[PDB]
């Protein structure tokens, strides 16, 4: 082991919060790219970026999903919170997969400068929210560690 499994959860989790940062970085740099003018092939090299780092995101909640499963077989109201937060999790990452496909539809079939500030508002603050849950998930995993 149960170490080994806590051990390599506190990685991915430590893993999750790091691509977070990065993706708020890419985030910031589009809206610069979008705000300041830029050519479409800046603006989809970033979307290109950003798409394959949600998909990761996406894959360390489902390998902590199965690493918690691990843990549940060998305190249960923690990990029942933590069953629920990365369940949360994923579909945080699926409603942001959603939110990029509209941001790449208006960005190619033309769009006012509008929608996609209301868009990308929507955005950056599930990103938001995808890092305090991953910090909410480092606190329950040491909440377990210790008992």
């Amino acid at each position: 082991t149960r170490t080994e499994i806590i051990r390599e959860l506190e990685r991915s989790l430590r893993e999750q919060e790091e691509l977070a940062k990065r993706l708020k970085e890419l985030l910031r740099e589009l809206e610069r790219l979008q705000r300041e003018g830029s050519s479409d092939e800046d603006v989809r090299e970033l979307l290109r970026e950003i798409k394959e780092l949600v998909e990761e995101i996406e894959k360390l909640a489902r390998e902590q999903k199965y690493l918690v499963e691990e843990l549940k077989r060998q305190g249960n109201e923690i990990i029942r919170e933590l069953e629920r937060s990365l369940r949360e999790q994923e579909e945080l990452a699926k409603r942001l997969k959603e939110l990029l496909r509209e941001l790449e539809r208006l960005q190619r079939e033309g769009s006012s400068d509008e929608d996609v500030r209301e868009l990308l508002r929507e955005i950056k603050e599930l990103v938001e929210e995808i890092e305090k849950l991953a910090r909410e998930q480092k606190y329950l995993v040491e909440e377990l560690k210790r008992q």
